[PDB]
């Protein structure tokens, strides 16, 4: 009635072409057939943001540092899930098909080799990041153990609207990636525990570990229980592996057990709804 | 340039007639002018829900056990603002104006002993509480030390859009006043610092603390740091006293420190403002 | 697929005479009825050693200060959990029937009133403890949602061999009610996780709390989930009380997950009789 | 009146072949060396399990990646802990002398370089390593500073009943050797403790720390005294040298200081005759 | 080789007349005589600052208030410890011998009833308290155990000089008794910790408990070994008794194994530190 | 209000000629800028202790592994401290003019390239290093924020009698780089605090980090604020940055918000007389 995870504190890639973009691919491939090998009963591995082609603010909007989703680069992640049946959820900034500024992108496949899950960065910065807000909503799919996936990127962690929307659309885990430096690693905690607990939902969250040369990232794989505890903690090591078992159904059942007012008191709803927030 | 508060773990009453109320209503006032004496920097103080009227569920919502807002009661807590020149937050279970099912609320008066502050609970705590959704929304007043106060109450401050609405109406510094039992003690650490972080904003937070023959309440009042941070945290004895500095102009500078996309990504955020969240 | 206790961190008693014990099995009885009603969901209530009789010291042995298991207190207890519809875990020095030293002993009564387990506490805290090595073993019986409780007694948890008993028996829950004082307070929170740990067992541990005028009994309610992480803990304020939902399915399909010759010598004069450090 | 101990968290070693052991060897052999010039009170010094031989789980068991123990390997470390006079714990994976499958096996030398106590991984796990249990039992011998030292391996420190024997047979340090992945992270620093509490004892644990391409090693040396507390704790860097003062003399006095003889557990008796079912 | 101590969270005593005192030294001695009967090794029971007198500020330096010491008070005390045969170490409110303002002062008795240390408080926790500056320096004794005992009084370990004056004077051990508010809980138990490890030295502290009407005591007695690790820490109710063996010569054995460069040594040396 | 801090937990130099010396320089520069363009807010970037010159204890007084300050080595940092315009702390084993044992010295050099401080460690441990003591007493200079800085060196943290120097003459932030070993992390975190909350001041602390084949250096990065909380705390891995925003103004706030001495130990050693 539970599946195990395994989340990957992946070391931040130092990339500065497509080829250091294609050595990224080989190790994520040979790190989910080792995880497999290591962890005979995971379903779920979890790569940070950035994992394949890094943080290189020179370069990452250019052709040569961005893919189609899908794309030989997501079929070589499916043939390696389908390779290993494991669910993989993965990053890849994405070639904006009108044209446009690029998309911050995260997939989930299948132990089929199926993408079940694509997902646009709803919250970029937007100083730092160059990312067009995600336009795909938060999409939600079936995964093992009788999960309802959702995956989220980074900054929208911090917003509790994004947990909110994924439980209201009928999550019960909600994946996090992100490529954070350790200047949030309390506030990433905290947010990892109380998207939990606000919405009876796990948490499974990981981040980007190692230096880069500007930043250093903090890693810190957690996963946290539907009532907001830490159950698992990784420390900031890249190539930790933060592994747990999760029970779904046990987040489904606190929610179904645990004519009232409907109208809206928050001021701030309906203007974030109407687009008119400020 | 900041103010200084007194979150006050009063120990839970047990009330059977009008009396016990006015014994409560007594004591609370003894407790402004006794931790202004011993703490003669104080600006802030703070008392937890039902700490005038208590929780005796067979009775709470008899007339006997009911207020009305203002009324004879916030006057004597009025008189006792004005002589020691504090901000008081109370709790009153208030009678409806209309004959309807009662409010739970809340109340700031300033040190002129005048009312800038009425809130009447928005998210009852279903089902053991029979009170009326507020009606008021949540309202903000200008504090000392340059501070923006809003209040919310218990339950209240386990739904994010509360402290979301509160900093979105220009509150620095949210207030929650409790009356939970040791059961949520760890959710109730946990929201109050997400609260704080999610919205760059203090929280000043506290609960009864003592046994009414029923429950327990863990006290444990709680002063949060606009980076979720805990700056203060008392344990689960009644009168413990937790007192802190707080700067609300710091809060204020972060929150200062193309265009942004305005289209709302949440169906969650559409519904709610539709009054059809479902 | 699980079930809802509350551990009650109740007030060690000031215990100078019998009245003294009927009152706190009147404030015990009271207590499951308001418990249950403000847990609704509530199917299990722990209750402190020495909580209906206390330890006053230069009288626990007297025959006033001593209960026959079953008697007319586990009676009262009984019809208290039968009325309010729960497993109850209640503590009771008991007289030793061929009058010799007194029994420490512990009882869980069922949601009709019966008594499916009696425990007599197999390690009494010497030299400061007058009461008999038990001599009923470890017993184990069945619980509410699915769990198989077993009941261990203060000194009791600090010995890996009674977590491991209690496992080895089939339980996969074991409570743990307790009078110690402030002084064990680290090794107490210590041992609760290892034996939940080692066993793929839930620990559900009580102690009295307050002051009776000799000792401060640190109260601290603890619940363990099988891998030996503490899902919920109180502090040391008398009337505390701690809740937790256990869920013993999954400490069963956790063990379902998984030489024959002994090489330990200690246990070899354990069990021969002849431990000898 | 005590003696200062360093715990490796040695990367976890990628070995392919004899020569990758032989880099193990000399690296342990640097280690030993530069750590008492480091530290020039150290008289003990604790390298984890797999430290000379890794996890290749493919050819483990080969003749190529198999020592006799003693052997030419051992006898480098005995040369190393003379040279820096020190005690030193050491992991061998250990040729069968009858044929069959090898063991498990832990070492300690003396700053003489004489090999004072030899064991062999009592609880090997077997689904995953392929070790025989041990067969040497869980032996004691004389340590530094009025210690009397016992070392048990990985899994071994999961049983309370291993740290029982060591204490029953007079051991007042027990040294644990690991090479676990991140997983146990916690139960690793639980279990270190009860088994230093329950046994009035201290412990010395070190894990391999690192990723060798499968799972990533937390290190975490822990050191806890007789109470149970964790004095000092190291992180999950490869290469964190945790070092400790203890204090035998502290744990004895303990013991000393601060019956029925029949056994009622049924798992004691059952085990003790080989019927543990 | 060490000693057993109990360091006793005293509910803090509203006081409104010297019978009100009477009642808190009837408490006292009783607290005397059970602890050591509980713990049967015990050999150092400690008393938070104003455990005896209270904290009633608008009657505190009356006459009817204050007591000499040694006086009636102490002897009884006295007494106590000699017929539990502990040491132990207890608050008086003292009345000025020249009629000036009162001091703050803490006793030592041994166990054969004798008055070993007394101390008056050097850095009295202005402005809300009117004692005066003590005038005895920070006198060390002969304690249980191989202990060398010295003690200091609540504001008196923030200051880091009163630690290392302990140690200077050759104290292993030091006692710290105070009666703050909880305002500075997590200052007290960062204190003990740093006056410890910068002197290798155990810190057995404990302040009052419970609420007086003012203020919430926190209590949480707190014993430290000479590395600064917290060996034992007690929560904020009234009655915890925090209990801990100490090894005095440990502590000895690790401090076993000229100009001045700071101003304000020099300014402070001589009186005119500003 | 106030100001932006980044301390390095810089790997521990392995250092056997002066060629990697200056391999250790240009690194330290590289990472001045490039953590200056990941924080454009950064202005303090504090460097641990040995950071340029290692602790190869068979070489570290021979001439080669010696520099003057200031000399062409704080040049480099200067120039780099004025190209990112941030304030920069160092640590330079310095040659001793006077031909006698050399000193362990620390500097802070500001936005303009100017040596605004200049402390030679007071207290260097006779046993294992071999540095004078230091002769300039503890200075104090204006920092960013309206920070006033002082600078201290690994064991000078221990003695409360250095955080206190530097709070009597006027620093409301004090700085501590360190080339510690494991042994005393948690004492380290102790200090740092209690420095901190008895002097009512900020105390900026950073150590080396990782294995040099003899320690293990925790790193361990610790901003504490002036009532003794540690805000921000590094782990153990080399390069970690730690980052804080720091607000001197409310440390003298705090501050603004019988004489003779009663210690025995402050005469003596005031008098030389300690012992």
């Amino acid at each position: 009635s539970g599946f195990l995870t395994a989340l990957i504190q992946y070391p931040v890639p130092v990339v500065e072409s497509r080829a250091d973009i294609d050595k990224q691919i080989q190790q994520i491939i040979k790190t989910i057939h080792s995880t497999k090998s290591g962890y005979p009963g995971l379903e779920l591995i979890v790569f940070p943001e950035y994992s394949t082609q890094g943080l290189n603010t020179k370069k990452w909007t250019t052709e040569e540092f961005l893919c189609t989703v899908p794309g030989p680069e997501t079929d070589l992640f499916a043939e390696a899930c389908k390779e290993s049946k494991v669910y993989g959820v993965f990053s890849i900034m994405e070639k904006n098909p009108d044209g446009g500024e690029p998309y911050n992108t995260a997939v989930i496949i299948d132990p089929q080799g199926e993408m079940i899950l694509k997902y646009r960065k709803l919250n970029p910065w937007v100083p730092v990041e160059p990312w067009k807000a995600g336009d795909l909503g938060l999409p939600v799919c079936d995964g093992p153990g009788g999960s309802k996936l959702a995956v989220c990127i980074c900054h929208d962690g911090m917003f509790p609207e994004v947990a909110r929307e994924a439980a209201y659309k009928g999550a019960n885990v909600l994946i996090r990636i992100s490529g954070y430096s350790t200047q949030v690693s309390e506030q990433w905690m905290l947010t990892n525990r109380s998207n939990a607990w606000q919405n009876l939902m796990y948490t499974l969250s990981v981040n980007l570990a190692g230096y880069d040369g500007v930043f250093y990232y903090f890693g810190e794989g957690q996963v946290c229980n539907f009532d907001g505890t830490t159950l698992v903690q990784g420390h900031r090591n890249p190539w930790e592996i933060v592994t747990a078992e999760v029970y779904p159904e046990l987040a489904d059942q606190a929610r179904l057990g645990w004519g009232g007012v409907k109208e809206n008191p928050y001021t701030f709803v309906k203007d974030l709804a109407e687009g008119k927030y400020k």
